[PDB]
């Protein structure tokens, strides 16, 4: 909207190739995010003049109300630091969840288990990942878009053939072999609000109709998030630096960052 202001950074390379290792856009024309695809200098300039507000939602029930203080606190080093954040925690232990110091600009809602309506009159963007987790490394604007998705780090090299989805047709989720882009995580996706409602009430309902049927898709609600972002294809794409598990998978060269990881 707002015309940026003047910034020296180096000039892009057109016959020179971000990564020649990844690919880095997808067929729909979707960036895939991978470090030193992005000038972060630029993309917060873009997403601060819009004075974006970024909700962060994790669920801690029973016992996972004891991942939500490294969670917290690792989101406070590396999570669109400089940026407005909203933390939603929706957890049964409301008195459990730990006194985490926040920088300015922050907040965070404690909700017991709110009204869907609250999400589209408080923040631009909606970031819904697992709480068994802590942030490494740098988790910023580039992710922001109306809706994406991020590869498991399990199957990003495997072929459609291989990926986990439901297989049985009697499923809302099934997808057969010959269909499929990628594999993605249930624990890291997120959008517009807007976006971001729309896939959770597509998988509300689509396992209410499973339930029906007498059916469990295999993976729950990964497996219909993959069918989702199947059929309406994501905006951005996150590489696996997004969500990894150093002590299952350890450390690749194909990545230069790890930013978001399982806590053992
Ligand atoms: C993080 C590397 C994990 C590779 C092992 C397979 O991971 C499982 O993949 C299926 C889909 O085929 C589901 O997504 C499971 N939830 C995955 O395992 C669980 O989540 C992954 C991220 C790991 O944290 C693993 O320890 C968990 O059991
Ligand atoms: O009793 C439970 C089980 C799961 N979760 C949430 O569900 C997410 C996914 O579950 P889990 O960690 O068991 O799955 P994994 O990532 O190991 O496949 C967790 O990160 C938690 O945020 C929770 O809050 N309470
Ligand atoms: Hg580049
Ligand atoms: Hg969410
Ligand atoms: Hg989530
Ligand atoms: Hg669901
Ligand atoms: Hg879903
Ligand atoms: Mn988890």
């Amino acid at each position: 909207m707002v015309s940026l202001p003047r910034m020296v950074y180096p000039q892009p390379k057109v016959l020179t190739p971000c990564r020649k290792d990844v690919l880095v856009v997808t067929p729909w024309l979707a960036p895939i995010v991978w470090e030193g695809t992005f000038n972060i200098d630029i993309l917060n300039e873009q997403f601060r003049l819009q004075n974006t507000t970024i909700g962060l939602t994790v669920f801690a029930i029973k016992k996972y109300v004891a991942f939500l203080k490294l969670f917290l606190e690792t989101a406070e080093k590396h999570f669109m630091v400089g940026h407005r954040v909203h933390y939603y925690v929706f957890t049964d232990q409301p008195a459990a969840v730990p006194r985490v110091t926040l920088g300015t600009g922050r907040q965070l809602s404690v909700l017991e288990v709110f009204c869907e309506r609250r999400f589209l009159s408080e923040v631009d963007y909606l970031v819904c990942v697992d709480v068994d987790m802590e942030f490494r490394d740098h988790v910023g604007v580039e992710i922001l878009t109306p809706l994406f998705g991020t590869l498991h780090p399990g199957f990003y090299g495997s072929s459609r053939e291989a990926f986990t989805y439901e297989r049985r047709p009697q499923s809302q989720a099934y997808i057969p072999k010959d269909e499929g882009d990628f594999y993605y995580l249930g624990g890291f996706f997120g959008g517009s609000v807007q976006e971001v409602q729309r896939l959770t009430r597509a998988c509300h309902q689509a396992m209410m109709v499973d339930q029906a049927n007498g059916i469990e898709a295999v993976w729950h609600d990964e497996s219909h998030l993959n069918k989702y972002l199947l059929r309406h294809k994501p905006t951005k794409v996150l590489s696996p630096e997004y969500l990894w598990d150093q002590q299952l998978l350890g450390w690749p060269a194909v990545l230069r960052k790890l930013r978001f990881t399982a806590v053992p």
